[PDB]
């Protein structure tokens, strides 16, 4: 039986990144919204990064990217989400992978730096998938997926339809130059190299999710809630087999 316990995977990278000089990192709403959905569906949640540490993407902490509810959580000390983020983030390699029935992979541009080679997080996900569980991933989160393998050593997304942050969006927000400077690949190029089929939303910020078997992906911060919801729907079907 797949445990009703989720691993919320977060980037450990937070370098200066944006054109105004601000750091990237974990996208705030992309951790909070899935945490809320998982909690509402009765999951226990552990948070982990490859190192055990993280920083928030600085743009994700601005009004442009925070709802009224988001900001209240951010500035609240006693809140269960913030207590977990402040005091309970694990180094991924310490955790026993068999404890989880689902992984949810958060985004933020930091994910481009560490997720492709985040072998401890990838090991947890491979184990979940092998036991028949579910992996959801939003925005830049899908950068982890090429390194999560099936029994044959192929990516779990081989021949699957996936979405994720558009190359159009990287150009529009003017981070494509920095990505090339740091030798980062776009989500679409990572998906193609893994032999997946990348599908962008009609416009770069549309709520847009793809479900293909037990791999669920979302395109951007506006897709996070529904990516988590779709991931939970897939899980519920498996445990009711
Ligand atoms: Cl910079
Ligand atoms: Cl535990
Ligand atoms: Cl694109």
């Amino acid at each position: 039986p797949l445990p009703r316990k989720a691993l919320l995977a977060i980037t450990s990278a937070h370098p200066p990144f944006w054109p105004d000089g601000k750091r990237t990192g974990l996208f705030f709403s992309e951790a909070l919204h899935p945490f809320n959905e998982l909690t509402a569906a009765g999951f226990e949640v552990d948070v982990a990064s490859e190192t055990g540490t993280f920083g928030w993407d600085e743009h994700s902490l601005t009004q442009e990217y925070l709802s009224k509810e988001d900001e209240k959580v951010l500035h609240s000390e006693h809140n269960h989400f913030m207590e977990k983020m402040n005091k309970q983030v694990f180094k991924a390699g310490d955790l026993a992978p068999h404890d989880y029935g689902l992984m949810f992979v958060c985004g933020g541009h930091g994910a481009l730096y560490d997720f492709p080679h985040a072998k401890h997080l990838q090991n947890i996900a491979q184990d979940i998938y092998k036991r028949g569980g579910v992996i959801g991933a939003v925005c830049h989160g899908p950068a982890m997926l090429p390194g999560i393998h099936d029994e044959n050593g192929d990516s779990v997304i081989k021949d699957k339809t996936v979405t994720g942050f558009t190359t159009k969006g990287e150009i529009m927000i003017k981070v494509i130059d920095k990505m090339r400077e740091d030798h980062l690949h776009t989500i679409a190029d990572m998906a193609q190299t893994a032999n997946a089929e990348y599908v962008p939303p009609e416009d770069p910020w549309d709520d847009f999710c793809k479900v293909d078997g037990r791999i669920v992906t979302g395109a951007n911060p506006q897709s996070a809630t529904n990516t988590a919801r779709d991931t939970i729907k897939v899980y519920e079907g498996i445990v009711n087999e």
